[PDB]
RNA sequence: CAUGUGCCAUA
């Protein structure tokens, strides 16, 4: 901090002015200093004359090098967002130029700023506050190669992609959907702790749910077409996704969402069916199996139940009943059946009552749990299944 | 086995 501004105690002189700092050529020293930056933030929220604004704009968002330096600064990035805000609230002559130049600064460094812990905040703030059409030009600056993968899986940049999805029209980021649907890209991105959230955020935005009812018919169709292209890639590789430590969260989201019923059903048929015993024994896939049971249409559910009770290859029911992960599936099956039988769960579909089927499945589980109660009583899951059945009796 | 998975990030 420049000596001219300081005390005999080395503290910023009370009554130091914003104009003083602006006139001194030393704004950059204050802006990267914890204390100076706090001063500057208070100063710029005040009432600024035309000239103070002129200098603020030119010094904070008008010089490329200093702009990037501040945007990638731990304290400075805050001044930059505040100054961008002021600049958008100021409809003076140079309103457009400034905003155009800001777009250009950012665009020329999109990747690095996206990946930067501090500059990614400048990016998110600009996407949200800039006029739509300038914001859309920022989006076009995103890389379309391996760097876009690195962005979607980055701890900082993933929030940029999520912000794009939240505030930018689909027409302008449609490329991202197809980039992600590229089979190899989908794999790398869904199997990542950040990537899997980004993909879910994209799916949610592409879902014809209650948050999309304001869309026009053109917009709904654009949304639907993209949804279909993404889902095609998702369902083609759902086996791989369903068993991954991260991607299983995506498969569960789809399976559990009524607004995506058709994809739920495709996924159940394409990768779960005929694999229930195997998948119910996996750490990650077991949770997807539980979802399937909870949300499957009754027709498929019946095939799922039959697969367990009379499936191929110390029977399947026994394996799952006592397995460390499988017991959570059997419990789910049981709860489903008890709920149905006590009317807590709907048993009718397509104009017909599937109650006798539930009745059959319950019967089977009761008879098995009755015969195995000595072993089941050794386990927490077993105790619970026994008790579920006892409070049914009531 | 009284049992089994994630991310939601800046002064």
């Amino acid at each position: 901090l420049p000596t001219w501004s300081l005390d005999s105690n080395g503290e910023m002189r009370s009554r130091l002015s914003l104009s003083e700092v602006l006139d001194s050529g030393d704004l950059m020293k204050f802006a990267v200093d914890k204390t100076g930056c706090q001063f500057l933030e208070k100063a710029v929220k005040g009432s600024l004359t035309s000239y103070q604004k002129f200098q603020l704009f030119e010094q904070v968002i008008g010089r490329k090098d200093d702009f990037l330096k501040l945007s990638t600064n731990i304290f400075g990035n805050y001044l930059v967002q505040s100054v961008i805000g002021i600049s958008l609230a100021t409809n003076d002559d140079g309103y457009t130029k400034r905003q155009e130049k800001l777009k250009n600064f950012i665009s020329s460094q999109m990747t690095d700023m996206c990946l930067d812990k501090f500059a990614c905040r400048v990016i998110q703030s600009s996407l949200q506050n800039m006029d739509l059409s300038l914001a859309c030009k920022l989006v076009q600056a995103l890389p379309r190669d391996a760097r876009l993968i690195a962005i979607c899986v980055d701890q900082n940049a993933n929030h940029v992609i999520q912000k794009v999805v939240a505030v930018i029209p689909l027409k302008n980021w449609e490329f991202i959907v197809d980039f992600v649907a590229t089979p190899e890209h989908l794999r790398q991105i869904c199997s990542d702790k950040y990537g899997c959230r980004v993909v879910q955020t994209i799916i949610e935005k592409l879902t014809a749910d209650s948050m999309n009812v304001d869309l026009t018919s053109a917009a709904q169709n654009l949304r639907e077409r993209a949804l279909q292209r993404l889902m095609t890639s998702v369902t083609n590789r759902c086996q791989e996704l369903a068993t991954n430590e991260y991607a299983n969260y995506i498969i569960q989201h789809i399976v559990s969402n009524d607004d995506l019923a058709v994809y739920r059903e495709c996924i159940i048929e394409k990768c779960l069916m005929r694999n229930l015993l195997s998948l119910s024994q996996e750490k990650f896939a077991s949770h997807v199996v539980e979802k399937a049971f909870l949300h499957a249409p009754l027709e498929l559910l019946a095939e799922m139940m039959d697969e367990i009770f009379d499936g191929y290859i110390k029977d399947a029911l026994d394996i799952m009943m006592f397995h460390q992960f499988g017991n959570y599936v059997v419990q789910c099956m049981l709860t489903i059946c008890c709920d149905a039988v006590s009317g807590r769960r709907q048993t009718k579909e397509g104009g017909y009552d599937h109650a006798i089927s539930f009745q059959d499945w319950l019967k089977k589980l009761h008879s098995r749990v009755t015969k195995e109660r000595h072993r089941l009583s050794r386990f927490s899951s077993g105790k619970k299944m026994i008790e579920t059945l006892a409070n049914l009796r009531s």
